[PDB]
């Protein structure tokens, strides 16, 4: 059922926030801050920013109908990072490490 799916989405998001993953998860906790980080082209390139705290807020107000809408936002958060940055940049490697954790749990839901 859609309800149990979304309980499971909250548990996957919860694990993404856990200390175990903080070494590569920490950039994706909060919305990207273009002023504090000096990314003047960011809102030009990324038309739909996404982050873990926003996904948690959307979850906690059921904006997600099912697991697939949740997953689309998670992948959008990773896509933005892949789209915006050189593929060799540190933050891309970190997003990849976190996505491998997400996709494993998402597949086994
Ligand atoms: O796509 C991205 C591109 C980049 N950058 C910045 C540095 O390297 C060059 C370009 O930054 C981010 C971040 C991030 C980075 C640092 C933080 C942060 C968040 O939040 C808490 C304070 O420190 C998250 S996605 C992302």
């Amino acid at each position: 059922g859609p309800m149990e799916q979304l309980k499971c989405c909250s548990g996957i998001l919860k694990e993404m926030f856990a200390k175990k993953h903080a070494a590569y998860a920490w950039p994706f906790y909060k919305p990207v801050d273009v002023e504090a980080l000096g990314l003047h082209d960011y809102c030009d390139i990324i038309k739909h920013p996404m982050d873990m705290s926003t996904i948690k807020s959307k979850l906690e107000a059921r904006e997600y109908r099912d697991a697939q809408e949740f997953g689309a936002d998670v992948r959008l958060m990773f896509s933005n990072c892949y789209k915006y940055n050189p593929p060799d940049h540190e933050v891309v490697a970190m997003a990849r490490k976190l996505q491998d954790v997400f996709e494993m749990r998402f597949a086994k839901m």
